[PDB]
């Protein structure tokens, strides 16, 4: 049971490594999708072996939207 989908993609801008138990690793350039913009500040997202992993969202930039429209 889980209520709130959403289908949003970051890429990251640089690299990053998970030093702890609650966190996301990736390198630059990087995809994450199911991105749960947070009101606080770390988002909720997918990436490979890791899922659903808390990331920094300075270090990702949001790719999914209109660019030409």
């Amino acid at each position: 049971g889980s209520s709130g989908s959403s289908g949003r993609t970051v890429k990251a801008l640089y690299d990053y490594k998970a030093k702890r138990s609650d966190e996301l690793t990736f390198c630059r350039g990087a995809l994450i999708h199911n991105v749960s913009k947070e009101p606080g500040g770390w988002w909720k997202g997918d990436y490979g072996t890791r899922i659903q992993q808390y990331f920094p969202s300075n270090y990702v930039e949001d790719i999914s939207g209109p660019s030409s429209g």
